[PDB]
């Protein structure tokens, strides 16, 4: 095992455990100290204003198992500190018959048991577990724990009748899944159900959704309501909130609804952020965010989706969320988005970016797997004065359209996503910022033009505004993590409406994934404009490439170039001519970003362990 | 619910939980503070000379489940003190994937991990578990924990490769069971195997047996040897120590070997107690004690047995224990005998006496189930100068015979059992002792003759020596827990060699068992004697009746008379005449015994709880 990054990589499978720990590792984002991580969980803003973030964690292993809550906190979403207790950075772990198979995803009741922050989580026990298996009742239940020390530790309710688990009966037979309880308050749903509370007797101020589906018949999001305010044991099943068909797709802009939901949440937004009105705010929109499984050929069969919904009240005192329009939260290698309320009328969302090493070839050599996305403010994106000649505008696929009185302009509404401003300010202020001169890409443009200032390492951000002619057939974008021999190309092609990440040359190491990423982006053309504009921002963070377009489209992916000098960046141009010109302006490079874990040393590996021959006997976890 | 014990019992199933807690409860023996108990476990003499006793425990329930080690200690086997920690009187409980289904029976390595007392125990996980089910590998494994505070708490080794569980591979396929590891030192087995240690590489000073069997092919006791002295992770399977046939019986004196062994142990005894020689002591005998299942029509299909064995060394460096003669450790409602070494060359044995409420009719009303037997010294019982005309003497069924040179007398050898002298001394010294006049039972004997002094409550001991003619057809014995309307009759019938306990009138409460208990007793006739003698001792302790005959035969059973005055005792006589006389002498009543738990109040119930609907979903425990 040579770690010489000035020559071609050897056979890196001969390298020892965690010998590649720092090589490709993100530094500017949320990531576990070591080992396996997946979904964010237990997210809440604490009483002191700081953010508590949990995550599905399996320390000292590089595959999933014994899944536990790891945790950390931050005053600004950006610089983090690990909890450190009797179980290291873990704060909840399998310990009881009802959760011994795994402490799955859960969410926070901020004023819960005895007034303390309380987590409702999926407690898993023995038996087949999965949407393509014959799962039985009891294997996935929902349980409570509360914290008296602001998340340093959690105390579970006792096992038994009238205690944990608190939700265990399946609401319908033959479920594909029954997990990821999302607890939320909703003046909107309270107002809608107020006339029906005699029917169900559920009058509490908290709601909870549970994610799943029905065998052969598509995904389901099940709605529960807390039975009585101030009491947390009894949750009354109302009915299915979202019902979709077996591998139903709303279309090209909307992924696929698969066979089963995971990590679903419910929110209400307006143009400024979170909306806490009862329906009276006409600018507010109800949204559901959700993962789907087995509706995709790649990306581990997973889509992270969202839908704008219109609520209808059923005669039995339940709510049907009718999908109005439907989109994608991130088009790349990310999943398990969780959102939570933040002071100042914000709803903040964060997901999990998985690696691109599906065959587990270098996972032990890394000594870790997984990271978070950046934290994102959600809001209703509104585009005014949209030209009706915008191609495809009235499909209304992942957006709504509203005509002006005279029919000559349109107001477009969709889900907005942007990186939280605390992170952008910290990144910029800690970086070496280079403000670059605008560039016209014409007949003289090379295929690749390096920026006049270059990154110094694999931790940087780029931004640029690309102005295209309305009938362009040119392509443009950014190349990142680039040397002569390795590079990753981010292209936008307005004629096809496709944002792609081409990774055929991303790395000399052939075991990592090299498939092309794709997102659809609609450039809403403005009345009177003779051009259309793509604002593209890219974060490069170790192996993470996280792309944002027009505060709307997100695409997270991975690139693992071997060579030490594969860090460069610049502009891409294809089919630009004297007549078909792409104007690039607002160009800026931020080199360095932020050290997101200042108390951590560079190498926080504690080694890896094997569970031994019993792992295969129990059959629950891979064991490593 | 009336608790008026001066009138007939009502419908006692209407009584609340633990309302009958003190009514039938033993006071003079080892018993849990409340709830379910079964097998003794983790027995050892601590460094200060006190005795540590563990037991299978399920607090606040009256059926088995979440099975844990409850524990207590005593300086004299007789007066006990509960441990009290974070889990009350529990000291080991299900907590890890490998033991979450139950912390089953285990035994003590006195100088174990880091020099501390260490328990090797059966750690159980998910799946079918039982001799009549299709159990798989992993469901029962063997794990270590050690104590740094003399049994107040135990620390388990970590889960994983080279740690817990330490024994998990099945030594043969299709096992009926794989549990109850019994760890022991044996100069005898070391000496026998010394010439074969090149074959196996196992040279440690501890051995361990694991109890089980093979589907369709009878029970097995598997022998392991510690691989290396001072190291406790690696245990090398040598081979089957005891192999018996599917429901094989050695005969009427020997119970039945069933289909599977439980709680088996290995010891070496001589006439004084424990023998620690290497084979050089010609008076010493190797014994195996073991439970068998599914070889009995009643008594919950369980026999607690023992066998004298002769060890043979196999060519592969293992030991075959060849059964020389085979007997019964207790003929009544007891099981799960554990034995352990005690200073002064003693081996002490103790078992579990179950209730006689198989249909679970009044278990909740009790608020507890189960107790221990008394603690018993084991030794080789030797009877000299036995007459060869003793009927059946040369069947050698549960004994051996050795002729004198002249063939006119015989030395009989068998397993001896007697109550530990510490308990007998404490019982007698704390009791009101009545020494009774000898009685000849002849033509004038009533069927029942009360003793001249009577017990004052349900806590007493009796003793008597019954002298019979060599061709008697008379019967005699003791009646206990007796009023006019309720009584329990203990008879010996020398013509049939049957000691019986007739329980047809034991209680007015009809839900308790009333079947007749039976033990075989051989009266070894002495050369020149014109009579044969039965020394019979009976302990009455709440509902326990525990009978000992000739320091050899033990029979534990239950009687639950309702009436407050059903406490009397006296002599029984049947078919005694002027010519067929039974002489009774050495008669003594000890009224009161000892309060075995002086720190406990009378009612130590903490109520009962239900596990809720998930108990049936998981399917592992009854849930109450
Ligand atoms: C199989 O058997 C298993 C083992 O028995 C069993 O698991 C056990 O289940 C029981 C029963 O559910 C659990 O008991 C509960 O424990 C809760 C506390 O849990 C936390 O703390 C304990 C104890 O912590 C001490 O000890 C440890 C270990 O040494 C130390 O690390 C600690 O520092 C601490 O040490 C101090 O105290 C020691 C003695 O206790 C001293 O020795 C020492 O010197 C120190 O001073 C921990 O062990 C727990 O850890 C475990 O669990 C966590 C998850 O929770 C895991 O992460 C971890 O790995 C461990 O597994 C944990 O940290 C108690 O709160 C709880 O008691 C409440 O509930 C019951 C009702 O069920 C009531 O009877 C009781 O009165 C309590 O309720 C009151 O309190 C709260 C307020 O605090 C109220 O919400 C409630 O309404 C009520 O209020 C009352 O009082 C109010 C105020 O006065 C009043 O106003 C009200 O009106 C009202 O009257 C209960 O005891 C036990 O933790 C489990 N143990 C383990 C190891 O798992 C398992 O379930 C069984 N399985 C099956 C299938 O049956
Ligand atoms: C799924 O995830 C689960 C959760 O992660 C996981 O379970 C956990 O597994 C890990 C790994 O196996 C366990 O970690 C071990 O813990 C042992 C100690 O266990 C006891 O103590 C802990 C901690 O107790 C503190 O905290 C609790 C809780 O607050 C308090 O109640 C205590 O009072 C105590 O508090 C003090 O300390 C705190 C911080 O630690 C402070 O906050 C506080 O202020 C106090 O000061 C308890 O939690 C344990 O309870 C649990 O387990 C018991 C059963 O054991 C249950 O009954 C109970 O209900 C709980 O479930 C328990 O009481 C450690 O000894 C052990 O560390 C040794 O082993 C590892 C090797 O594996 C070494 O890395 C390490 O160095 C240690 O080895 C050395 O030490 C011993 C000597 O002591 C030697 O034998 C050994 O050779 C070695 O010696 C070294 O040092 C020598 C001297 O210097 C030197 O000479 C030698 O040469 C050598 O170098 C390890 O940390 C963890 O307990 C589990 N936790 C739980 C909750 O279950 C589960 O396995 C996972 N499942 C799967 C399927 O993967
Ligand atoms: C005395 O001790 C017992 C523990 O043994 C305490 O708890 C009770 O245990 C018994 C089992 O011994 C439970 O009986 C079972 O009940 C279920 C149905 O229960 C439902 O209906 C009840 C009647 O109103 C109700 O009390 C229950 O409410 C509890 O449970 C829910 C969770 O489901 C929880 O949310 C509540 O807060 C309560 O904790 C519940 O709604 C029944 O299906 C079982 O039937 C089987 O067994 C019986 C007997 O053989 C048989 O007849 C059936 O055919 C079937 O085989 C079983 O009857 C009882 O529910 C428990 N009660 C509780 C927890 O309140 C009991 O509390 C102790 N008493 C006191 C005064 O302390
Ligand atoms: C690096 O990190 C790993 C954790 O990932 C550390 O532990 C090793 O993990 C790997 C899995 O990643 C284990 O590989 C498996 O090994 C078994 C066979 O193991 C046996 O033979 C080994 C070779 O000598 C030996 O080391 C093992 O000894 C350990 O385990 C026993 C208990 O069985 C215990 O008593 C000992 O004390 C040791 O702890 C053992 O005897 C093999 O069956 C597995 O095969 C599967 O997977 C591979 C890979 O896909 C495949 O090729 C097979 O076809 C099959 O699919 C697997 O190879 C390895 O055994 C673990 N080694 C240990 C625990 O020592 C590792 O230690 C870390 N290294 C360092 C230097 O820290
Ligand atoms: O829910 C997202 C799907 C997903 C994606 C990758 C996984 O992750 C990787 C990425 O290459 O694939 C491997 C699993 O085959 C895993 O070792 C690795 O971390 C995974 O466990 C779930
Ligand atoms: O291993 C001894 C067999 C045995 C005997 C009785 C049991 O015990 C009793 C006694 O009536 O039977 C009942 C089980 O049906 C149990 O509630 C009760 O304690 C038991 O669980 C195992
Ligand atoms: O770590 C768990 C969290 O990860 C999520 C989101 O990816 O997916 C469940 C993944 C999963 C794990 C084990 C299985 O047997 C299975 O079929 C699917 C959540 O649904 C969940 O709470
Ligand atoms: O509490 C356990 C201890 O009790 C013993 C002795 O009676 O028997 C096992 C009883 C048993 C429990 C659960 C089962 O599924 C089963 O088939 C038998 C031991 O073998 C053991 O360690
Ligand atoms: C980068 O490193 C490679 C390999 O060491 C070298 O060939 C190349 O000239 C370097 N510089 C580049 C590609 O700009
Ligand atoms: C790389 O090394 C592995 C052993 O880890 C070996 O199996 C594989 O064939 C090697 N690949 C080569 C030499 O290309
Ligand atoms: C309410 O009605 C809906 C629509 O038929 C149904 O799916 C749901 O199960 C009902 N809720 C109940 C029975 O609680
Ligand atoms: C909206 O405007 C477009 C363009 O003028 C027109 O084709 C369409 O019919 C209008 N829709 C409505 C509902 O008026
Ligand atoms: C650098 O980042 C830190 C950590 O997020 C932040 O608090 C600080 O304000 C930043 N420095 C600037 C903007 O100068
Ligand atoms: C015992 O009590 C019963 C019922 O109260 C009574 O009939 C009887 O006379 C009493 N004394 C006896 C049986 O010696
Ligand atoms: C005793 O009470 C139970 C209720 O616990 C009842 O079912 C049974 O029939 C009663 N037996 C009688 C009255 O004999
Ligand atoms: C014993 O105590 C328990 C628990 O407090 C109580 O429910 C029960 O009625 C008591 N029984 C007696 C006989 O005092
Ligand atoms: C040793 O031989 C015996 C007798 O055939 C056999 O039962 C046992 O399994 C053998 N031991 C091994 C293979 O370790
Ligand atoms: C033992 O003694 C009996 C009675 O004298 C006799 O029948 C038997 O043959 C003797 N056995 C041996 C082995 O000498
Ligand atoms: C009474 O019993 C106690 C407890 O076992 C014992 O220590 C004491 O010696 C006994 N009293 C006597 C024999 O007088
Ligand atoms: O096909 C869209 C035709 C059209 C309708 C109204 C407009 O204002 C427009 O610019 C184009
Ligand atoms: O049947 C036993 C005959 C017998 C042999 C030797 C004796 O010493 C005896 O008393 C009887």
């Amino acid at each position: 095992c040579s770690l010489d990054q000035t020559v071609a990589p050897g056979n890196l499978t001969l390298c020892g455990n965690a010998t590649l720990f720092t090589t490709f590792r993100p530094k500017a984002r949320f990531i576990a100290p070591e080992g396996w991580m997946n979904a964010p969980m237990g997210l809440y803003q604490r009483a002191d204003g700081s953010i508590h973030a949990g995550y599905q964690s399996h320390p000292k292993h590089i595959q999933w198992g014994n899944i536990s809550q790891g945790a950390a906190y931050s005053s600004d979403f950006t610089s983090w500190t690990d909890f450190n207790g009797s179980e290291g950075y873990k704060t909840i772990w399998p310990s009881q018959i009802y959760d011994i198979r795994g402490v799955f995803d859960g969410s926070i009741i901020k004023e819960g048991i005895d007034g303390y922050p309380t987590i409702l989580y999926t407690s898993t026990s023995f038996g087949p577990l999965g949407a393509t298996l014959n799962e039985a009742e009891g294997t996935e239940t929902q349980s409570l724990a509360y914290t008296t020390d602001d998340g340093a530790s959690w105390i579970k309710l006792g096992y038994g009748a009238g205690q944990n688990p608190v939700i265990y009966e399946w609401p319908e037979t033959n479920l594909t899944g029954f997990r990821d309880p999302y607890v939320f308050q909703s003046p909107r749903l309270e107002a809608l159900l107020a006339n029906t509370t005699s029917i169900t007797n559920a009058t509490g101020d908290h709601f909870a959704t549970i994610s799943g589906g029905v065998h052969g018949d598509g995904a389901r999001l099940f709605l529960y309501r807390q039975h009585t305010t101030g009491e947390f044991i009894k949750w009354t099943y109302l009915g299915p909130l979202v019902t979709t068909g077996y591998k139903e797709s709303y279309g090209e802009w909307s992924g696929n609804y698969g066979i089963n939901f995971e990590t679903a949440g419910v929110t209400r937004l307006n143009p400024a952020g979170a909306a806490w009105d009862n329906g009276s705010d006409t600018t507010a929109v109800d949204f559901v965010t959700f993962g789907t499984e087995q509706g995709r050929a790649d990306h581990q069969n997973h889509w992270p989706l969202w839908a704008a919904v219109d609520y209808e009240v059923r005669d039995n005192g339940s709510i049907e969320a009718v999908i109005a329009y439907s989109g994608v939260q991130d088009w790349g290698r990310s999943y398990a988005y969780a959102s939570f309320p933040v002071e100042g009328y914000r709803q903040v969302s964060v997901g999990w970016i998985y690696e691109d090493d599906d065959n587990v070839i270098l996972a032990k050599q890394f000594g870790y797997q997984g990271a978070f996305t950046l934290f994102r403010d959600l809001f209703v994106k509104v585009v005014e004065n949209v030209s009706p000649s915008t191609p495809g505008l009235f499909e209304q696929a992942s957006w709504s359209t509203k005509n002006s009185t005279d029919g000559m302009s349109v107001t477009v509404t969709t889900l907005g996503q942007r990186v939280v401003p605390e992170t952008l300010a910290a990144y910029k202020g800690n970086s070496t910022v280079s403000t670059l001169a605008p560039v016209m890409l014409n007949e003289s443009a090379a295929a690749y033009t390096p920026f006049s200032s270059q990154p110094t390492d694999r931790f940087y951000a780029l931004t640029g505004s690309f102005e295209f002619g309305l009938n362009t057939t040119a392509k443009a974008g950014f190349r990142v993590l680039a040397s002569e021999e390795e590079y990753t190309d981010i292209w936008f092609d307005p004629a096809s409406e496709n944002l792609t990440v081409v990774r055929t040359a991303s790395s000399l190491i052939k075991s990592f994934g090299n498939d092309t990423e794709l997102a659809k982006v609609k450039l809403y053309e403005i009345v009177g404009a003779e051009s259309k504009t793509l604002n593209l921002t890219v974060f490069v963070d170790g192996s993470v490439i996280e792309i944002y377009a027009n505060d709307e489209v997100a695409l997270s992916t991975r690139a693992y170039p071997w060579l030490a000098n594969s860090t460069g960046a610049g502009l891409l141009a294809d089919g630009t001519t004297a007549g078909d010109v792409v104007g690039v302006s607002g160009l800026e490079l931020w080199d360095g970003l932020v050290d997101a874990w200042p108390a951590r040393p560079a190498n926080t590996s504690q080694g890896l362990v094997w569970d031994g021959p019993t792992a295969a006997m129990y059959g629950l976890f891979a064991g490593y």
